[PDB]
């Protein structure tokens, strides 16, 4: 999966 | 899946 | 799935 | 599914 | 499903 | 409180 | 409170 | 509190 | 608190 | 606190 986490 | 989390 | 979470 | 959650 | 939740 | 539950 | 329940 | 639960 | 739970 | 949980 793709995770862009801030 | 795709997760863009802020 | 797609999750855009703020 | 698609989740846009604010 | 599609969930746009505010 | 605010509860949006699916 | 506010409850939106599905 | 705020609860958005899927 | 804020809870966005999937 | 803030909890975004998948």
């Amino acid at each position: 999966g793709n995770y862009n986490v801030f």
